[PDB]
DNA sequence: TTCACAGCTGTGAAA
DNA sequence: TTCACAGCTGTGAAA
């Protein structure tokens, strides 16, 4: 797809309120006449660089603040222009969140953060630490229940508590991320990594666990507790099961601390509807009535808002959730993010499944997450480096071949031009390859 | 992994999982097994891979195409159903999930795809593809479209390829020839050709999805869409008054869906097979069973003739089974993969402008029955090459030691190779140029 | 930082 | 069928 002068394509992941924004979009439409499309496709931070670069991709993409960063580093959003009018109406730590190299690259949305999920009547008086959690699925397993059940295939939902006891992606420090300063392998990630394992090893959880799963299970009522964010409040609340939305349980007495992110709508850098999207999203999206209609699909969390988020923070849930959120650091939005999240999934992942230790998976990890990105130019380098030298090579061997009259059969490999050569030059050379004078 | 006493499916998610979980939870009653229903995400991709291992699940629910390159690979126990069993399922379900004269799976359903429609905007539907673009011209002007379905699988679009003469492998003397593919030939082109022209003309867009198409439809902005019997219940939830009904006509001649049987096959690596039989052959394929599936998302024109009897009657299967008897059953053979990822990329890149559709169905015809190269075969491959460095490396380590060569500190194979040359009475150029 | 050999697989040649 | 160089990137050495 590529964007179309007249229409707005929108980007926003599955689990968000796309109908909501739909409808948001249709409103759009009947003011102003252009055509609005949302859409969810799957990995859609991940298309987005690919088919972006080209000047592809849609007009607006969604996401969490931490994957704009690389986006804007590769030149694929448009800078954010709002008024000082209109920035003051969103609360400056989440414009904060879409800062990069000092410019503005999204528009900020709505706060996140990963909150315990409790089945009431299953389990009152929920958990306060980690540590009861196998004790308490002990007396659960009796009655044919699970204690807890979370998504484990996407790091986001393990990271409060490999932060808990110390774990961390990047240490700031004087005024910056520091993309050396990597803490997925010191003692504290180890030891949040190590009792997760240590459920799954002692059968309190299972290692395939997915996300949908982990939702199946809680909305029928088999798991008393789940760890989502409030975009899964909308699938809970049509279930038969009396849920609350509590603090994340502490570990080895310390508060578990989510990583927190802002739900930001980026402008790709090639949309020719530019001042179109930023209508849309200033003056449509971003009002009391356009966060509200998404919200009320899939709740979005503390929308950044301030006029909609004083009406939304009378909800309990939403005062959990900013709890957690005071707990947990806003996610970083440098480019080096993916890097640290792929190299997490695959430790979690691995550890989780017995394919590796957990300080051999964490290890691994931090040497990923702090590897440098080599540039194109220096993969240009590179592949040019090695095209020269088969050339020079080839070279060699075409005119040794042509010139030397070496006894050789119709068709045979360099290492046999290479031998008849040796012998030529006073050597001898056996079949596997030892040779001397 | 498997672990005995419990019982793990996998099964695509545009079925009734749910409603096969409540056939779950009646098992677990009478045999005291906790079932659990999975549905993951590319799973007819991820079960050939992680079966050698032992990882997979139990059971696995997919149409019959694929079987059969799965059984020759060894990944499936062969089914012992009682002569009185075959007897209760229709003579050619079976027929499509056997190879090689073994039964492989059970099978379920038939499914094929019809012409959905919406009635509020378009009472009478057209009976012929050639209609569609002067359609989706009024219909525009409505704020509506004609026509919009998967572009991105080809099960979407064969209909349209096989009408004119387009087919995959030629039946013939009792069997599937492989040297027979009609991916290329004339009849495909016409329906390719079609296709990539609605797309250029914009009444539909290469973009569109399976997500997309569903939505544009359930939502009551497009008009028609083209699907099998699982979204009917999306549909339904929905506020779209629809009919489903016989596919369009191209230049005269039926849509020819490949017809799919949903098969059950079982897992060669698991240890309930028999504790997983109790639950295919007397729970599954029963008419009260059949009927807590069919109530989430209906499973087609089902296998079992005793409850196919209340279904056939619902007007909506016999438009399935309408435009079934128009098609084909898939092969079952090992081909079928490669002929679908042949005419998915040829599909993909016509749609998109990055092939001609000449060229795309080009590459797909050498494509479709192109070899997978066994294990051995890149093991071979892998062990040549590993030979042919150890014996250079060794043949430079004994040039570098003994050959007092001038040399710099540090230079690479060519620096040695040079030095060797001009030692033989070569003279070497700087690019590599090279005579006595 | 640049650099060179390893390493596996791809393209296509020689049967 | 086997075979061989191409091709790009990985690992790790030497500054
Ligand atoms: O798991 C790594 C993943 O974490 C975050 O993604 C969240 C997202 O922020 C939430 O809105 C929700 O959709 O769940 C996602 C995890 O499945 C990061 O934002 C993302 O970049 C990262 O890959
Ligand atoms: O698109 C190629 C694909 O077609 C069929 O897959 C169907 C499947 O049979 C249906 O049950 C349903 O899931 O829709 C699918 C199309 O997306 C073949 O069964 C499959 O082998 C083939 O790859």
């Amino acid at each position: 797809m590529k964007i179309e002068e007249g229409k707005l394509v929108i980007w926003i992941n599955g689990d968000k309120g796309y109908n909501g924004l739909a409808e948001v979009g249709k409103k759009f439409e009947k003011d102003t006449g252009i055509k609005v499309t949302v859409e969810h496709p799957d990995k859609l931070e991940e298309k987005f660089p690919q088919v972006a670069a080209t000047g592809d991709g849609p007009d607006i993409i969604f996401w969490a603040h931490d994957r704009f960063g690389g986006y804007a580093q590769s030149g694929l959003l448009a800078e954010i222009t709002p008024a000082a009018a209109f920035q003051d109406k969103l609360y400056p730590f989440t414009w904060d969140a879409v800062r990069y190299n000092g410019k503005l690259i999204a528009y900020p949305i709505a706060v996140e953060a990963l909150s315990l999920i409790y089945n009431k009547d299953l389990l009152p008086n929920p958990p306060k630490t980690w540590e009861e959690i196998p004790a308490l699925d002990k007396e659960l397993k009796a009655k044919g229940k699970s204690a807890l059940m979370f998504n484990l295939q996407e790091p986001y939902f393990t990271w409060p508590l490999i932060a808990a006891d110390g774990g961390y992606a990047f240490k700031y420090a004087a005024g910056k991320y520091d993309i050396k300063d990597v803490g997925v392998d010191n003692a504290g990630a180890k030891a949040g990594l190590t009792f997760l394992v240590d459920l799954i090893k002692n059968k309190h959880m299972n290692a395939d666990t997915d996300y949908s799963i982990a939702e199946a299970a809680f909305n029928k009522g088999e798991t008393a507790m789940t760890i989502n964010g409030p975009w899964a409040w909308s699938n809970i609340d049509t279930s038969a099961v009396n849920y609350g939305v509590t603090v994340l349980p502490t570990f080895k007495g310390q508060p578990s601390k989510p990583f927190v992110g802002v739900l930001s709508a980026g402008i790709n850098a090639a949309s020719p509807n530019k001042e179109l999207a930023k209508e849309f999203l200033e003056n449509y999206l971003l009002t009391d009535e356009g966060l509200e209609a998404v919200n009320k699909d899939k709740p979005l969390g503390a929308v950044a808002l301030k006029s909609y988020e004083e009406e939304l923070a009378k909800d309990p849930r939403i005062a959990a959730t900013m709890e957690n959120a005071q707990k947990g650091e806003i996610m970083p939005n440098i480019p080096q993010m993916s890097a640290f999240w792929y190299a997490v999934r695959t430790a979690v992942i691995n550890a989780a499944s017995g394919r590796q230790t957990v300080d051999a998976a964490l290890a691994a990890a931090q040497t990923n997450a702090a590897r440098r990105k080599p540039s194109w130019r220096e993969r240009e380098n590179n592949r040019r480096r090695e095209r020269r030298r088969r050339a020079v090579a080839a070279k060699i061997y075409t005119g040794l071949r042509a010139q030397g009259d070496y006894n050789l059969p119709k068709h045979c490999d360099n290492n046999e031009v290479l031998k008849a050569l040796c012998v030529e030059a006073g050597w001898v050379v056996e079949e596997d390859g030892t040779t001397y004078r």
